[PDB]
């Protein structure tokens, strides 16, 4: 089997992407944030504290003939941005782009933090990291991809995020029309539960390529590109007037600037992030100070190849017995 779903930016900055997901019988369609940096599929629901719901579409398990309470199971998760959610668990039928999993753990939110409430466009998350990170207790649950794997034509899913435009998540096949040149595959460590890999270096604009190992995670659920302070400093030094602002919480730059591209290495191959991808616009409405799309990972504890980087590539998440990551230009 295979699945194919369109994923759509939630706003004009590509702050995140939502993908429609069918849950239950009859189908309840929720727009979820596919997150290769976490491993919980959780949804706004009929159980969510009413004051914490503001415009989201909710899952109502009592209206699904295939929903079953997973007795005794609870979940609770905290994300790198400080947001969080928690609740209990149902199993139900979940379909993504024509691909159906029965008995999928659907984590029903009783509580969500303000960040989720305030984002009316995201109805929940669908985690696509390794199931070892799943927070369901006392019986850890599998991700949608894990449950689907054996049924898939090939044990892979691909992320093809658009710049200011829709893209595609495919399950079970590689669309060879969706990228240019070849896919370069690179090793993955699952030790931390992430799609963790090592970039072979970077360049800034038309600058020479610096060969250097950068360990990081391919994370569709993170907006920006978080890299070592040395790298990030080298990038913003090429932007007149750019500076790190503690009060804003990262690198800002004059909105009148033309940003240089950023290249990252995948083995001997190179992915080029156009400068425009690195512009996240005024820090506040009307400001002439713009927020940078490349930020320091110092104090995160991990480098993150988030959407800024991933949207410049066609990315293969290869879930074979020995997982790997593939990158192609597009």
């Amino acid at each position: 089997s295979t699945g194919s779903a369109t994923t759509t930016p939630i706003d004009s900055l590509d702050d995140a992407y939502i993908t429609p997901v069918q849950i239950g019988t009859p189908a309840q369609t929720l727009n979820l944030d596919f997150d290769t940096g976490s491993s919980d599929l959780w949804v706004f629901s009929s159980e969510t504290t009413a004051s914490e719901v503001d415009g989201q579409t909710i899952y109502t398990p009592s209206k699904s003939t295939t929903a079953k309470l997973l007795s005794g199971a609870t979940w609770s998760i905290s994300y790198g941005d400080g947001s969080s959610s928690s609740g209990d668990v149902y199993t139900d039928t979940v379909s993504v782009g024509g691909l159906t999993v029965t008995g999928q753990a659907v984590e029903s939110a009783k509580k969500v933090s303000s960040s989720f409430t305030e984002d009316s466009t995201i109805d929940g998350l669908l985690g696509l990291a390794f199931s070892t990170l799943n927070t369901v207790s006392p019986t850890q649950q599998k991700t949608f991809f894990d449950n689907a794997k054996a049924s898939l034509d090939s044990p892979v899913f691909t992320a093809d995020l658009g710049y200011h435009a829709p893209g595609t998540y495919n399950f079970g096949f590689i669309d060879t029309t969706a990228y240019t040149g070849s896919i370069t595959y690179t090793a993955v460590s699952t030790k931390q539960g992430f799609w963790e890999w090592t970039s072979t270096g970077y360049a800034v604009g038309s600058g020479t390529f610096k060969s250097t190992s950068i360990d990081g995670i391919a994370d569709t659920g993170t907006t920006l590109l978080y890299l070592p302070a040395t790298v990030v400093s080298a990038y913003w030094a090429q932007v007149s007037g750019a500076k790190s602002s503690s009060s804003v919480g990262g690198y800002v730059f004059p909105c009148s600037a033309t940003l240089p591209s950023f290249t990252f290495g995948v083995g001997s191959a190179r992915i080029v992030i156009p400068g425009d991808y690195i512009d996240f616009g005024p820090i506040s409405t009307g400001s002439s100070s713009c927020f940078g799309g490349i930020q320091s990972s110092a104090g995160i504890g991990i480098n993150i190849f988030g959407d800024v980087a991933l949207k410049a590539a066609f990315v293969v998440f290869n879930g074979a017995t020995t997982p790997t990551l593939g990158f192609a230009s597009k």
